[PDB]
């Protein structure tokens, strides 16, 4: 309903839309630390928790995707959240074992743990 100025209170910053594998790896390659929420559904607790961690980790590259090709490239099979750290080229896969009961604390934690 709105696409111009004054969108309404509530925004700040949201995770990037990596609808493609190249764009995903690009946003990750264009930054030291990158956190991305590979979800098959943007209605799970993980989504709000990620969009929230975004403001908790500005330095970290906030990202999010729902594309099959991407969720496939990262072998995502459970609304997994992957933290790629360009520097050491690491990739932490916060899968279902952590997505089923994911919490803003957890996401922000795992990140705070591997935000290298």
């Amino acid at each position: 309903e709105v696409e111009k100025s004054s969108d309404g209170p509530g925004a700040a910053q949201e995770p990037t839309w990596l609808t493609d594998v190249p764009a995903a790896m690009e946003f990750i390659a264009a930054t030291e630390v990158a956190v991305i929420g590979f979800f098959q559904d943007l209605e799970i607790p993980a989504v709000p928790i990620l969009h929230s961690m975004v403001q908790k980790f500005p330095g970290v590259s906030f990202g999010i995707s729902t594309d099959s090709e991407v969720l496939t490239h990262y072998n995502i099979t459970g609304n997994t959240i992957c933290l790629f750290r360009l520097v050491d080229n690491e990739q932490l896969n916060l899968e279902d074992e952590d997505i089923e009961s994911i919490d803003a604390t957890k996401l922000s934690r795992f990140i705070e743990i591997n935000s290298l």
